[PDB]
């Protein structure tokens, strides 16, 4: 048996590393990749997902999704224009075409086709919120959501908020209230998931995949974000977790905050997320190299 | 010329009267009816739209839409149709095998120009504009039942359709498509008189049907039908272009906040707000239109 | 045999008419007038209150209060600059001085001196919020608050909000949550309290007070009267239709300054914090206004 | 040879007791006044606790009791026994009485008496918000506010919010928008300010002050020290890493009580209102704490 997964992404170098591990691990069956707009437009994140899938010679379908957040106007200060949004390696132009259907339509069809799937959002959550609103019947087919985003110890857009949640707080609130079990892979662990200078050097000489990932990773040691959704699916024993109630702040100066009820004081003992609080960084490094060494 | 219109509804007696006028006026071509959940489930509002369309012998397609608001949990306040006072029978046909969003996307992209007429909460319109922003250049305007600039009905601050899905209303009001706001400011003045309702019941089969719905619960304020009355008789309304914001949290959740002084938005407007109505002409019009029907 | 009252004001022509009726009614004992900043700064509203009290020759102390709202920055487009903020009559320049103490300190001393008082806020509620936070012991001495402000049917700063609440929504929230009984005299009644052209003509020829009030009333220019309806409520509650309900104050977002009435009683388990004024006998308001001013200087 | 004039607003509290100990006894500091606010115990009990500490050192530095409740946010009753709120030592019953005036009134008089003072709030900020609203004239007399509270890396009431800000977010917003320079002594540094087992053992054997502080510090089973870091900042700012930034207070929603730092300087046109403490020399904090207490009774 393989675990059926669907990835919703805004590649993005971090998403490229997540997709690399998901595509190549033989215990995972990646059914579908959807994209959302982020630091580049949905047209560019779509092209980037196609570039990674084509690099591995796979025919995994890509569906382009939401061009904008539900409500929060996208910060143009965060919008890179006339660039790829996934720099540091030449993929060529031979990478194929997305589906004609939207990410929401593709998610609905791919989820309803499976008894059980794990959904893995590594961008802002706009497509997931739209999916759950238009097709709430998908939820019984989803075992778990393993989401990159949030922080319980300090943000990156402000002190209070992490990028994926901050980009579409309203979509994050819909996802966090949907009643599907969530694993929160936030900055609490991703800032600890330090790919060492020694690991990054070894990566660049390993094979064509290692050369590609080295190019993306070194373009700007490196904390790895989105790839920890896949590392959690394969090695949950590498993480320390805590079940808690998570609320999304959707306005005011703390817009985009993932607020954890760390005391369990306010929600009558109810939880909606398994929050990732720590990671084995040594095993993450060993794992990352072991996995890439088996690829092209 | 005929105006192409698409109606998004939660029938509902008020939506029944709106659909009746839209179906039967020869200057309007109703391409599609979509439904949303409200006082009753999306399954029941879908059945109610199909009952009205079938009553006039039309095969106007119905697509069932959103079962719940985007964010705000629906206030539960069993057994009921949600459109009582007339027996439509069995045999009213079936919805499309796609969502309201998918049906709206296909029907709007097939036309150069359409008018969109939401008479429920705005969930399907917000989902449509988020998933398919390419529809917006095909929409001349939105003529929306909802809001109030002079006192609400769910609270003092908020009208039902906006209150039910404030987040969807915000998405619709920020989408850049021209809006006409048909709020409580005019619908509470659109009083169908006791004399009108009596004449309606004896007029014909449509009059009998509308009489049955209208009198199920002296005179009745009519809501959603004023979107169609606006399309056909804009001269019967007093309007003011203004900036409208949607309050989406706090005690004033669901408020349509009009910048009545134009103090806060650098003179920009996103809505033509209906502030008054010729109630006498509304009554005369309502009877004249129904007299031409079955 | 007199009702002890304290007025917190931002005069303002409407507050001048309220103070006029309160000073001159023999069933009322106006112990103190406090001021808050509004369309003009607190120094100007203080001067305006002193002008009205000095016009009637009374001993009534004035204490200057808050210069700014608690939290919401005062909208500069609503600030009237290099002006009195009470135009249409020259009182001269011999109107006396405020107390040395703040409005809050003067309110605390005047309320604690009475077993029972009625508080009558006709500006924004900044002083009352500060008072209840610093000296919650005053609340057992207050029989009720009769407040000018709010709307349950359309605002004047936006469609959602009335000026006095809009000006300091956080102060209004503190006041509305304080557990002192409130009567809300909002735009629902004040926009119906239309002083007719016939009344305003008769007012100007009545006596010195009528001449002074005519000067203030007709400076911009029939006229809706606001703040004076707090005093008309105290003297003639039979002139009003009221409804006890739960009122929340919106303190942020586009509906900032909204008084939200739970008109269905759906959300508060049947609890009430305000008696909301919904209708007024405008004919009696006119008759009363003329009858009262005819008994003055 | 010259002293810094300071005023402390406190809710003692073991952490405030340690802050007051250092402030009372440092020869470069002149503590003019202590005010109190309600927190984990009532304002009556925090007042008693400040008087106990002052009396322990043979001083009669005045204490003025302040606000009994937050401005707006109902006090979380799960966060309020027949308990002192400062256990682990018998201070006896000879500790004297607070001033008759409120904290606000005492703060206004003490600040206006000085050309320059530093204000040091170690509780929730209710008294400071009321002070700045009623007496904005104090602000030109205040060089700086050195505040215990906030976090830019994880809270203690929720993931988003620290206790002092969470307790009265509205008061914290008024303080952060008042235009007086702020030094933020948040959980970023106070959770690193670990008084070691070795330090706490040496403290207990040092003298009567060390015995008293040992009693309070070891009552609940090193120890992170909070409020005392305001005084450690005043004396040894070189022991801290700071960054000027714009700080907003979240006053509603699930992130209520958050101190939101514009860490990118993306949203406020490069304007700052706070010098945020991000790191501390914990080794020097320990050395300093022992050196200071060794010079006391
Ligand atoms: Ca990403
Ligand atoms: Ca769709
Ligand atoms: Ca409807
Ligand atoms: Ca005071
Ligand atoms: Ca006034
Ligand atoms: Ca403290």
């Amino acid at each position: 048996h393989t675990t059926k997964i669907i990835m919703d992404t805004d590649p993005g170098i971090d998403d490229a590393a997540a997709l690399t591990m998901a595509i190549n691990d033989p215990s995972l069956d990646l059914k579908l990749v959807t994209t959302v707009a982020g630091n580049v437009t949905a047209d560019k994140t779509t092209a980037n997902a196609l570039k990674i899938i084509h690099f591995f010679g796979k025919d995994i379908p890509v569906a382009a999704g939401a061009k904008q957040p539900l409500i929060k106007p996208f910060e143009d200060a965060a919008r890179i224009h006339g660039e790829s949004g996934m720099p540091g390696y030449d993929f060529g132009d031979d990478y194929g075409k997305p589906l004609d259907k939207t990410a929401v339509e593709a998610l609905h069809d791919a989820i309803m086709a499976e008894d059980e799937v794990i959904l893995v959002p590594t961008g802002s959550y706009t497509n997931i919120a739209l999916l759950f609103s238009e097709y709430p019947e998908v939820k019984s087919h989803i075992k778990q959501i393993v989401a990159m985003g949030g922080s319980f110890s300090g943000g990156n857009m402000t002190s209070a908020a992490e990028f994926n949640v901050f980009t579409d707080p309203d979509a994050a609130k819909i996802m966090y209230n949907a009643g599907v079990p969530i694993v929160t892979v936030g900055l609490d662990v991703t800032l600890k998931a330090l790919l060492t200078a020694d690991t990054i050097e070894k990566l660049g000489s390993l094979n064509k995949t290692g050369e590609m990932l080295h190019g993306l990773i070194t373009h700007y040691g490196r904390p790895m974000h989105d790839v920890n959704t896949i590392f959690y699916l394969l090695h949950p024993e590498a993480f320390t977790t805590k079940d808690m109630w998570v609320d999304i702040q959707t306005d005011g100066p703390a817009i985009g905050a993932t607020v954890g009820d760390i005391r369990a004081a306010y929600h009558d003992g109810k939880t909606n997320a398994k929050v990732c609080l720590d990671i084995d960084a040594e095993y993450f490094n060993k794992w990352f190299l072991e996995e890439v060494s088996k690829m092209k």
